[PDB]
């Protein structure tokens, strides 16, 4: 539509972190996680670390978190919604058994095929089923023709982040009793501890909005617990009780 | 000597950017989720003299949602404290789950026995009063398969963490979690130097960094180090 200009330079909040040290979250990348970093991961990440929409690459050390969780509760179904270059998806395929399955939602898939290689090198690309297609209506669609035996074990979201709750409502029901609904980027940039912010582009501050509203959701959703985590830009890892 | 936390230059765990952020959190997503005697042991925690020792609150929900998503039914637990941890660990447990806890001193331990037993969780715990490393060199003489732990967290001396380790490698099933707290140490541990810091808190820092560096190499486990708490690194044994 009309109006602002959204490109990634148009933001306000880009270089800002949820830790005061830059020197301690390079500590952790350098000490924790490069070295423990599979190589296609590498090269995906220095590509997409030059790409016009780098902010919304998922950290490396959120990377190794995610895959902690996968391998702990032994997923073998996930579904991923924001795919982007790939880098939270290869985490999740190299961490899954060799027929676990993913199901891959973006609206861009031209972003996928950046990625895609550094996939095909690692071995698991055969793990993904990628999906072209905002995701709000595949996951209708899932509902409708969703088996209890084929619930998911876990799903990563950090797609569009204005539209999680709406998400919330559908994942509560695709995902097994149980099973891990993730939601990336819960602290946006720390902004959501402010009732206002000032200096935001639109968008920034719709998340900001958007965020203060979901984790008041989610710490009072009976259908799941919680636990807010301040790793990346914050995540909230969801456990369906029914 | 003789004679009589505030001689230490590492009082507050907060590693994030502000505290208005750290508050946030908790006020938002842990507090309401806190189970009443987690709050209770909490608030008689903070007027102790080593509160700063406490385990962080979203710290503590995040152990226990890792719990639950591995299905842990057996733990150990070196570093109770008055057990912010430890009751934490007990509540996430199926009813029929089993703890050894380890700490070379009751009387803190004591202090959170009855928001435990009014928890409804003793029967869970086994509480053992000793330095931790006889205890699991004991245990390795005599446990078999069948008493592998799923989960370890260890939370006491930092200095021998890594000491700890060669043990839990073998007392923690292939597959299981060892989770050891504190390994950002305040921030301390991005630096090769750091001023003004108690000569414990220096040891705790050379330590950390040794660790660190030690795990982040250790074939016999896959490791994620997260910015939650003062740090903890979650390490998932493969042989
Ligand atoms: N409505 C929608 N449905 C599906 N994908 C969407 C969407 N709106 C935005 N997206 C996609 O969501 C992605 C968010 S960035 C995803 C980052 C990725 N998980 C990583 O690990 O780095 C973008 O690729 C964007 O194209
Ligand atoms: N060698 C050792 N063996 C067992 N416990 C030890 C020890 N050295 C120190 N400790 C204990 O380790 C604890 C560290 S504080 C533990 C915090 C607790 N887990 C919480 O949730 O708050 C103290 O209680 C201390 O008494
Ligand atoms: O010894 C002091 C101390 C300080 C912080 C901790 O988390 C801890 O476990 C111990
Ligand atoms: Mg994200
Ligand atoms: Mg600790």
């Amino acid at each position: 539509g009309p109006g602002m200009g959204a490109s990634q330079d148009d933001y306000a909040l880009i270089h800002k972190n949820i830790l005061h040290s830059e020197d301690l979250l390079k500590y952790i990348l350098e000490t924790s996680v490069y070295p423990r970093e599979h190589e296609q991961l590498k090269g995906l990440r220095e590509v997409t670390e030059k790409h016009e929409w780098s902010t919304a690459l998922v950290a490396a050390d959120e990377g190794l978190f995610l895959s902690m969780l996968l391998k702990l509760m032994n997923a073998k179904r996930t579904i991923e919604i924001g795919v982007y270059t790939g880098y939270s998806l290869l985490t999740t395929a190299l961490a899954l058994p060799e027929d676990g399955k993913i199901t891959a939602i973006d609206v861009n898939k031209s972003y996928f095929e950046i990625g895609l290689p550094f996939i095909q090198k690692a071995g698991v690309e055969h793990k993904i089923n990628f999906i072209e297609s905002e995701a709000l209506p595949v996951l209708d669609h899932m509902l409708q023709e969703m088996k209890e035996e084929d619930l998911y074990d876990f799903a990563f979201v950090d797609a569009d982040k204005p539209n999680y709750a709406n998400y919330h409502e559908r994942l509560v029901k695709l995902v097994r009793v149980g099973g891990a609904i993730v939601y990336d980027n819960t602290l946006w940039f720390g902004t959501v501890a402010f009732p206002e912010y000032p200096g935001l582009h639109p968008e920034e501050e719709e998340c900001r909005v958007s965020f203060r509203n979901l984790n008041k959701l989610l710490a009072a959703d009976p259908r799941v617990e919680i636990s807010q985590v301040s790793i990346g830009d914050g995540l909230t890892i969801c456990r369906r009780l029914y």
